[PDB]
């Protein structure tokens, strides 16, 4: 699955990470997993 700020799209199994979570940025078409914690 998605690593790490890789992509989103949670279609079966590609955003793997419950300590992070689907950031978009200025395209916010091509989101990833991105860990908004800074505690893990």
């Amino acid at each position: 699955c998605v690593a790490t700020r890789n992509s989103c799209k949670p279609a079966a199994a590609a955003c793997c990470d419950p300590c992070a979570s689907c950031y978009c940025r200025f395209f916010r078409s091509a989101c990833y997993c991105r860990v908004l914690s800074l505690n893990c």
